[PDB]
């Protein structure tokens, strides 16, 4: 499995020197590598596609057409949906479809859901819009 | 940003190296291929090409067309044959401008002259463009 910097280097979004400079910057700042690269010109959508590939998620370019199934939303308390950044939106072939806000949360969410699931990843605004739709207050 | 060449823009953005751009331009010297086509074939992400080309012609790059509900009244402003020939899908209206999604930034001027009215242009990747076209203009 590839690290994020290598995935992006291979794709050609960043240069070798750019990756080295970002890693050197991270040694002093503690920032996530992805945030540094985005600040230096990596599109956020390109970052998220690479992070999705690294964790076996499907990146969703848009959430606007999703109609959240209330039956699926039942599988997480709203408080858990927010804290874990996970919106169950529906079912497909006996799996619950779940949209994550952060690929790092895949494992924690999957363990908790404890059932076959298909994981998606969405950018922060599209995720928030989808979350409010599925879990209205 | 509208005054820079494609290579310069990609260099400025950190998406191409000076070496890669030199190679591509020298090969174009012999082949006459479109420059972005050469760069992509040598490994430039197609989306990096489209983002730079969008900046160059003042177009808004669309990461996705899947959330667009094409307004049938805007689609009337182009015959289907023109929509496909010019690679332009009129999708709606905002503030008295028509919103138009292009498949190729090089066609912006020809579409603008034809529409003859205030317009807001977008650029979408080929697959995303074709999907939107077929929705706005079923056969
Ligand atoms: N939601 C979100 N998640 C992000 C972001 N950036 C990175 N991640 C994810 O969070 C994990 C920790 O990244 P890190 O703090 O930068 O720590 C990274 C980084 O310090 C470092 N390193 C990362 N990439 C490379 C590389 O290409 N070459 C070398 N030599 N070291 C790398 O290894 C550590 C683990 O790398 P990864 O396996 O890829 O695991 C990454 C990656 O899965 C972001 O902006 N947003
Ligand atoms: N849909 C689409 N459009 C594309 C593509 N590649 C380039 N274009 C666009 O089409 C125009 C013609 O580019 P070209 O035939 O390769 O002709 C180019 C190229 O031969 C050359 N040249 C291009 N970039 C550079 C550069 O950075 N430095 C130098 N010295 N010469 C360049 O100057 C000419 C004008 O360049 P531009 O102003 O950028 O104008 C470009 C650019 O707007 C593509 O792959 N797909």
């Amino acid at each position: 499995d590839l690290k994020l910097g290598e995935l992006l280097l291979q794709k050609g979004w960043i240069s070798r020197e750019a990756l080295e400079e970002a890693l050197v910057e991270q040694e002093k700042t503690g920032d996530l590598l992805g945030r540094i690269l985005v600040r230096k010109g990596l599109p956020e959508e390109a970052l998220y596609r690479a992070l999705a590939e690294q964790k076996g998620l499907e990146f969703l370019e848009s959430t606007e057409g999703i109609v959240p199934d209330p039956s699926a939303a039942l599988l997480l308390l709203r408080s858990d949906a927010l804290r874990y950044g996970a919106v169950p939106i529906g079912f497909q072939n006996g799996e619950v479809e779940v949209v994550l806000s952060d690929p790092r949360h895949k494992e924690a969410v999957a363990q908790l859901l404890n059932r076959p699931a298909r994981f998606y990843l969405a950018l922060p605004q599209a995720w928030e819009e989808l979350f409010r739709r599925a879990y209205p207050q």
